[PDB]
């Protein structure tokens, strides 16, 4: 298997067949990358927590050595020629970076903000089952148009917006025309920008005003700091729980036994949306490190300036945690996943995403019951050749009845 990873997500109920080879053979393997490199292979569930959890493997991408595998040779220098991402940052600086903003996402916080979540979704549910189409695309009527906006709700734009957030925020992640995304950002930078020197004076219930009093009463303003942060919020957090709407569906869809039973007892979705995330684990290899000390780990001397790439799907689908992995199951109370990452960095809003995901699936079934996909399954497009795994466009429909 002298094979050169990535390798394409070719089936979304089963990963990689390479990959399961792979961790058949050890926890970690020294891996071919496409993009001309060589790496360390994480596919050991154990191992993963370990690497992500060890601070002695870097998330700096300003370190020589940084591993091309989800980032282009110009997408790892864009990241060089402006100040770090959280995403990109160790310990003190990491930390400093994330602690004033955890607050944001407390049960508390998070719980005000359900309501605005519902609403959302029922709107675009509504607009679903008024629609003059035969077959309807999930992502356009959903997936897409409720994260971003469930995310603009939080920065705080206002509600007579939307539909501008909404536009530029789906054409960021547009499939086609690299400069309509680009067109997109750039609409959005400046509308966000704005949005926030408004807020400075003269601020309301969100997270912009929040943040713009607490840089305040702490030390000073950072304006271009908190531009982006917004970027980085809805960066993290649109496609992915996005795609994870339109995986959920397809997933809950072919498995009618598990979608009876949240189908019936709402109460069982919360644990049902852990086994989707775990099952899918649409962020498979962006968990790329740089080892900046010689480990012993895994059995395996990895020496420093290497790359480490732990491939939470691998992980998520370890035998060894998870008993017949290949099922999805929605009843498991297997804890422990990692599609939310592990260690300092893990998803900073993986609670909005719970909460997103859980609202929309309950939602979605039982105001649309007799929801089928409008074609069959090998006919929907799915995001296999993309970092984050997701579906292109899934057409769906129900029946209208009558008394
Ligand atoms: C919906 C599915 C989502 C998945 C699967 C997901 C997954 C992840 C993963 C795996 C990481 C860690 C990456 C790494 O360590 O290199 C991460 C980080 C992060 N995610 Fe998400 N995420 C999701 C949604 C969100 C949402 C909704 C937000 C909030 C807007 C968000 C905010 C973040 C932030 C800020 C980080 C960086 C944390 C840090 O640097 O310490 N994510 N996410
Ligand atoms: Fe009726």
């Amino acid at each position: 298997a002298g094979l050169e990873l990535p390798v394409e997500r070719g089936c979304p109920f089963a990963p990689p067949a390479a990959y399961e080879r792979l961790r058949e053979r050890a926890p970690i393997n020294k891996v071919r990358l496409t993009s001309g490199g060589q790496a360390w292979w994480v596919s050991g569930h154990e191992e993963a927590r370990a690497v992500l959890a060890d601070g002695r493997f870097s998330s700096d991408k300003r370190k020589d050595g940084f591993p091309l595998f989800t980032l282009d040779a110009a997408t790892l220098q864009q990241l060089r020629s402006q100040p770090p991402l959280m995403l990109g940052m160790d310990g003190a600086e990491h930390s400093a970076a994330r602690r004033p903003v955890i607050g944001e996402f407390t049960v508390k916080r998070l719980a005000a903000l359900r309501p605005r979540i519902q609403d959302i979704v029922d709107h675009f549910i509504d607009d679903m089952l008024a629609t003059d189409q035969r077959p309807v695309d999930l992502v356009q009527a959903l997936s897409l148009p409720v994260p971003s906006l469930v995310i603009c709700e939080l920065l705080g734009v206002p509600y007579t917006d939307h539909d501008f957030f909404q536009s530029r925020t789906t054409m960021m992640v547009s499939r086609t025309s690299m400069e309509d995304r680009r067109r997109a950002f750039a609409e959005l930078r400046a509308y966000i920008d704005d949005l926030i020197t408004r807020k400075e004076s003269e601020p309301g219930d969100d997270l912009f005003s929040r943040q713009i009093a607490r840089q305040r009463q702490e030390g000073t303003l950072d304006h271009a700091g908190l531009v982006s942060l917004a970027f980085l919020l809805l960066t993290a957090g649109h496609e992915t729980t996005a795609n994870m709407i339109s995986l959920g569906v397809v997933g809950l869809l072919s498995h009618p036994e598990q979608l009876t039973v949240v189908k019936a007892n709402p109460g069982r979705t919360p644990m049902a949306v852990e086994e989707l995330l775990r099952y899918f684990t649409i962020a498979d290899g962006v968990t790329s490190r740089l080892a900046t000390e010689d480990v012993e780990i895994g059995g395996v001397s990895i020496k420093a300036g290497e790359g480490v790439i732990v491939s939470m799907l691998s992980a998520n689908w370890d035998p060894a945690v998870f008993k017949d992995p290949a099922v999805l199951d929605v009843e498991r109370g297997a804890r422990h996943h990692l599609a939310f990452g592990f260690g300092p960095h893990q998803c900073l809003g993986q609670n909005l995403a719970r909460m997103e995901l859980q609202i929309v699936f309950d939602t979605l079934f039982r105001r649309i019951p007799s929801l089928r996909l409008a074609v069959p399954m090998e006919d929907v497009p799915f995001k296999g050749d993309s970092v984050i795994y997701g579906v292109h466009e899934l057409p769906v429909t129900w029946h209208h009845h009558h008394h």
